[PDB]
């Protein structure tokens, strides 16, 4: 992020990305610049039922019949093979279409990320005739080894933000 | 382009993209912002022998055996079907690796773009911790109808600059 971007995001970081952090947990914040309109980036990332369309490592994701996307709905993720996780059950914790804030929590499954909770926010930037997006994503998770959990989780979040960027930029081509 | 980008490119436009324009010709300048390092964009676009790797509409492109990329070498392009051209023979007019300037001329083939000549230049931008590229491409061509030639040529150049952008940005992903 540029100094101006960090300066303009300080409010959103305090509002949506601040945690009460204890030694038993680890947590981080990551950012991704996306050269696409924020309303487009948001339309992609808000689909709690289809994380495989903007994330890596998902073999399948199922939701219940007559699914309704609202707080408390869940998704059943099966991870691709060869990762430190097999399955994950996840709950939509907040969906704020007006402020472009969403977040989820892991509530079950076979994996090593107990009490994982994540928040994603999408931000509009405008300067001269330029319009672009920054996405912020933060998480908190139990810390079982200590540096490995953070290293693994950070790399996944970064790779997934990058995939979101490629999808939105593909859609935004004139 | 932003006002600052246009301001910083004014020199390069005067240096490399100015033409003596007569009513029998048409000409235009187009720009493409690319979110990748300029040395990467340049390594792609300087390959006179492989335009199909950064342009649309090319069925095949052949160069002679023991090809040497230097001024006066040629390429034999076959266009995909359904366009107002079948074949084109093109000559490398200038290759300046130090200044990132290259240009070519059409010297034969079955098409409607007689005396087409093009110049492409690649420009480094740097602000705070951001590094990005702008590519400028200009052409001059005979004007046979008058608005159609410009409309066709402009749309092709714009689409090809966009393809170059997608290729370089794919390569630049962290
Ligand atoms: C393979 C990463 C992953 C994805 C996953 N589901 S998800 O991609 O739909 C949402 C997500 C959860 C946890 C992380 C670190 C990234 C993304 C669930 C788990 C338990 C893991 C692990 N390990
Ligand atoms: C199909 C566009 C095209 C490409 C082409 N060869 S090329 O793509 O390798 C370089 C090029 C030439 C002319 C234009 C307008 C764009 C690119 C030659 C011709 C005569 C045409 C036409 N019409």
């Amino acid at each position: 992020l540029t100094p101006e971007e960090r300066s303009e995001l300080k409010n959103s970081i305090a509002e949506f990305h601040t945690y009460q952090l204890d030694p038993g947990s680890c947590s981080s914040l990551h950012a991704q610049r996306i050269h696409a309109p924020p309303e487009l980036v948001w339309s992609i990332v808000r689909r709690f039922d289809k994380p495989q369309t903007y994330k890596h490592f998902i073999k399948s994701c199922s939701v219940e019949q007559n699914f309704e996307m609202r707080v408390g709905c869940t998704r059943d993720v099966i991870v691709i093979s060869g990762l430190p996780a097999n399955t994950s059950t996840e709950r939509l914790d907040i969906l704020d279409d007006e402020r472009r804030v969403t977040g989820f929590s892991i509530i079950g499954g076979e994996h090593r990320l107990t009490n994982y909770k994540s928040v994603t926010t999408v931000h509009r930037f405008e300067k001269e005739n330029r319009i672009w997006t920054v996405v912020l994503e933060s998480y908190v998770v139990d810390m079982p080894s200590e540096d490995d959990t953070r290293m693994f989780a950070d790399t996944v979040v970064k790779l997934n933000l990058q995939k979101l960027a490629t999808v939105a930029e593909a859609m935004a081509r004139n």
